[PDB]
């Protein structure tokens, strides 16, 4: 109802089935399963697009906890922005590869054999090694989205195939998601002329659906949505307000500057800061591995209670 | 003058030095050398940017043209969105080589063995040797950027690199450059509120820095044009306006939905279909070849009269 006027991705009903069959034999194995929504939707202002208005998010907060939910044994279902960073390979940018890997020889026998430093390449097997065992094990499914309009309907099925699973089901809302849009009938038809003076566009106020998912689509998961602000006199107060409208469990609290390194665990009653060290700087430890340690503590006594 | 409003990129002045020293060696062996600009810029709305106004560009026009122009025996000078598509890396995406690469042991001398079914990374090796290739003979330079501010500062900073080697030098300006901007002194402090109603901006007419590019930055370079359309009644009186306006040599003109199987190269006094045949889609063949076949006869007789 709210997202019917909103176009449906490119097979919707394929992958609500996709979802469905990822979840079921998860939770017939016992397994907790978590959605991970990461990177940013984008909203057209013409018909035929040239331009977006287009939300920031580099996708690394959430490939990094998908990475760590895997490894705490949850299945992970994987909705993220086309191109944003995907977990493993995200360490490893275009010129970092092309310039290490090198050919041992011609391909003989179907096979391709490359060779490259290992000081050139720190950590590449065993993020090959995770990947491929996820794969093996069925653990992690990813299912792309680029526009808003995507990726309201993948959330609707994604909490359609998460609702059989009651309290086990986690949501994990990392995206950062348009907050204003242009409706299909306001949109001129052709591309905008600059030459036509200055750009006024009035955008209306996207319905917020975190309420119909708590409420309606998957009332019994236990749902941690993001707070995202830039000023850091407000952040409390507005984490705070988030959880008395939606009433869902937790807000992830930050400040756009320091998230790298600081987020806020927030719920109605209490604060828990988050930071990390100098001697974990220094040790290899990132941010969302102490962010999921915590939350799937909190989803244990959830599920429990 | 008109680049000074929008803040410098951090190191400008260090890459402009970097880009100089590039063209004056590349010029000193008589090299011709092209500018490549690919990828779309972005505008912030607020002075701690959450959202952006994103021009749409994958950038597989840029990457895909500046592999031709390597294998034409052009230096290539590749000023590219950040994490747009790469030359020849790009049509390997994380999940291909994700589950392909195997480690073949432990790394064992500091050296680490990978192998892969050929079939299922077709090309990956002429990659790796064609990326390597360039590196090694000192061809190929590559600078990234994000805003239409960094853009625009980098081009400037090109073109006075450029500027010494006169008829030698090309700019092949693929970039989807922001039309509209909010200038420094009207944004708003902090993340805009979605509760406080629509949102009504209205942006600046960007200045047109192709006349100044033209007209004084790199005076007799061979100078070329990108045009998008998303309207086929009117895209080439668009394209000889923009000749008749800027004074440059070349258009290349495009429609939005067609752009991968057809351009129309745009002189003053002539047109040129450039088509993709069932024969060549089939042999493998990409339309950036072509152009860049067009382009490069086209600079032999600019640089001979
Ligand atoms: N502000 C700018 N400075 C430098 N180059 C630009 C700028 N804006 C556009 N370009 C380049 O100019 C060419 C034309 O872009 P295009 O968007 O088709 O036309 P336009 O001149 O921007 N007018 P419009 O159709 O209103 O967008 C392309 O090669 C762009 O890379
Ligand atoms: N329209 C939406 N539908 C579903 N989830 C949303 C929507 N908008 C935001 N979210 C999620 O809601 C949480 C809050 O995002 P955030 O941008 O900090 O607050 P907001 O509710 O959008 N208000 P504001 O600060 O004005 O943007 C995050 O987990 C987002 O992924
Ligand atoms: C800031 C963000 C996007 C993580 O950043 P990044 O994807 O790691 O660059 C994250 O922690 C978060 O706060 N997400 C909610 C964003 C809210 C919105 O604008 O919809
Ligand atoms: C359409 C485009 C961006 C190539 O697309 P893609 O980067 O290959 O997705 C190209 O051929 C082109 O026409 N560039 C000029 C775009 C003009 C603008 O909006 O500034
Ligand atoms: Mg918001
Ligand atoms: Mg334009």
């Amino acid at each position: 109802d709210p997202v019917a006027e909103f176009p449906q991705p490119p097979g919707a009903a394929r992958w609500a089935e996709v979802m469905a069959r990822f979840a079921a034999r998860l939770g017939a194995q016992g397994r907790r399963v978590v959605l991970v929504t990461s990177g940013g939707t984008k909203v057209p202002l013409e018909a035929r697009p040239v331009r977006f208005l287009d939300n920031f998010s580099s996708g690394r907060r959430g490939a990094t906890s998908a990475e760590a939910f895997l490894a705490a044994g949850y299945g992970v279902l994987f909705l993220y922005r086309a191109r944003s960073a995907f977990p493993y390979a995200h360490r490893f940018p275009p010129q970092t590869w092309l310039s290490a890997l090198r050919p041992s020889g011609p391909a003989l026998s179907g096979l391709l054999s490359l060779e490259a430093e290992e000081n050139a390449l720190p950590g590449f097997a065993e993020a090959l090694r995770s990947y491929q065992e996820a794969a093996a094990a069925g653990t992690f499914l990813v299912v792309e989205f680029t526009t808003l309009a995507d990726y309201l309907h993948l959330l609707q099925a994604a909490a359609q195939a998460l609702n059989p699973l009651g309290p086990s089901a986690m949501f994990y809302l990392a995206a950062a998601v348009s907050d204003f849009y242009v409706p299909v009938s306001e949109m001129p038809e052709h591309k905008i002329q600059s030459s036509g003076g200055p750009l006024q566009i009035t955008m209306k106020m996207v319905p917020k659906l975190l309420s119909p998912l708590v409420k309606d689509w998957a009332p019994k998961a236990f749902i941690i949505s993001f707070k995202l602000e830039t000023d850091p006199a407000i952040v409390i107060n507005r984490a705070r307000k988030a959880l008395e409208i939606y009433q869902h469990q937790v807000v992830v609290a930050n400040i756009l500057e320091s998230r790298q390194s600081f987020v806020l665990i927030v719920t109605k009653d209490s604060e828990t800061k988050l930071l990390l060290s100098e001697e974990e700087i220094e040790k290899g430890v990132e941010i969302e591995e102490k962010i999921v340690d915590n939350l799937q503590s909190r989803h244990t006594a959830f599920i429990g209670d």
